[PDB]
């Protein structure tokens, strides 16, 4: 169980997300759901990155390297566990206020 294998993961890890937590809960979620009654996880992702453009290209860095990542290690792990990964690698620990 890791998710260290992968260059585009240390790159998320160095950019320290930056991005809505709320936002990519919710794309993670978006592709998630579809795929868990579908089976292709690029259509997934074709889906919410056309709806949510705005977001994608707000975020283009991340969201190519998750895009990647999500149906790489969802082959591997499963997309739950690599959306929750992503959720994690764009979270600090606890210091947020007093940071």
């Amino acid at each position: 169980m890791s998710i260290l294998e992968d260059p585009e993961f240390v790159k998320l890890r160095q950019f320290k997300g930056k991005v809505n937590f709320n936002l990519v809960m919710q794309i993670l979620d978006e592709i998630e759901l579809d795929l868990r009654g579908s089976d292709n996880i690029k259509t997934s992702i074709i889906y919410v990155y056309s709806s949510h453009l705005d977001e994608i290209r707000k975020n283009k860095e991340f969201y190519d390297m998750i895009a990647e990542i999500l149906q790489r290690y969802y082959k591997k792990i499963g997309i739950e566990n690599v959306n929750q990964l992503i959720l994690t690698t764009i979270k600090l620990e606890h210091h947020h206020h007093h940071h």
